[PDB]
């Protein structure tokens, strides 16, 4: 059981230890495509690339390309899109990707300027009468209302398709209190985030996958993702304890590189998926 293999690792402080021994089991794929010269300008950070096998293909036959991953996990019966934070560049193909994959959740685990730099570029309307439009892509984007919570904010959008005239609903949620240096101190307003986006059915499989986002989409994001499948599959199981984090943040990282980027975000991984196993127990 994870609540006693947290203890001994505490205890003994192995957390750097247990984090290398993931790094060097962890898998490497082709990720050709995101280094061509042409994609160089979609890319965030230069070490931080969707592999080919998993990558999200924009429907533009001029250039497919977004830094955009598909993460499947199988027996929880969850998908997930990880991408980075949309570039001042990238936004309109953003939007295109979240119209294409049917996606009826955006998940924000950044502020757009964080340590005195901008992270992300602000992709969404501030105010209900300013709408913003993607010439490129073809979109409209509106601020239909926003919820400003204490550790969250919840934005209600549409999305109009300017070609076909065709509207949606899209649920943006906006974790707005992780701290610019190492992790929350309890995980109870991260848990709490996170069974609000459980409960809009943004996570559910008559939608397309989630889009989750941080700055690079691997960090934040990777506990975002490892915390809903470790919790749902100790829903499904016959015995819960059978639920090794460790094996289901590898069989993640097939699909997207760099998953949980600290050991300290893993130590928080492991909290969040305790204190969310006391919960519903
Ligand atoms: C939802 N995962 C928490 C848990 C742990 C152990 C047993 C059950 Cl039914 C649920």
């Amino acid at each position: 059981e994870m609540e006693k293999e947290f203890e001994q690792i505490d205890k003994s402080g192995s957390w750097a230890a247990i984090y290398q021994d993931i790094r060097h089991e962890a898998s490497d794929f082709p990720s050709r495509v995101a280094k061509l010269p042409k994609n160089k300008n979609r890319n965030r950070y230069r070490d931080v690339s969707p592999f080919d096998h998993s990558r999200i293909k924009l429907h533009q036959e001029d250039n497919d390309y977004i830094n955009a991953s598909l993460i499947k996990m199988e027996e929880a019966q969850r998908s997930y899109i990880l991408t980075q934070g949309p570039l001042p560049n990238t936004v309109g193909h953003f939007w295109e990707m979240v119209w294409e994959q049917k996606s009826r959740g955006v998940v924000m685990l950044n502020r757009v300027m964080e340590k005195g730099s901008l992270k992300c570029a602000q992709y969404w309307p501030q105010k209900e009468e300013k709408e913003m439009i993607f010439e490129d892509t073809n979109l409209k984007l509106t601020l239909i209302s926003e919820d400003i919570k204490s550790y969250y904010t919840v934005r209600q959008l549409e999305l109009e398709n300017l070609t076909t005239q065709e509207t949606r609903e899209i649920l943006h949620f906006h974790y707005t209190t992780w701290p610019d240096f190492g992790v929350p101190e309890s995980p109870a307003s991260f848990l709490n985030f996170l069974f609000k986006v459980r409960e809009s059915g943004s996570l559910s499989p008559e939608h397309g996958p989630v889009v989750v986002h941080c700055s690079a989409g691997i960090g934040r994001s990777g506990t975002f993702c490892l915390a809903d499948t470790c919790l749902l599959l100790m829903d499904k199981r016959k015995d819960p304890s059978s639920v090794d984090i460790k094996k289901v943040l590898l069989e993640m990282r097939k699909f997207r590189m760099g998953l949980i980027q600290t050991a300290d975000q893993l130590r928080f991984s492991y909290l969040a998926v305790i204190e969310g196993a006391k919960f519903i127990m």
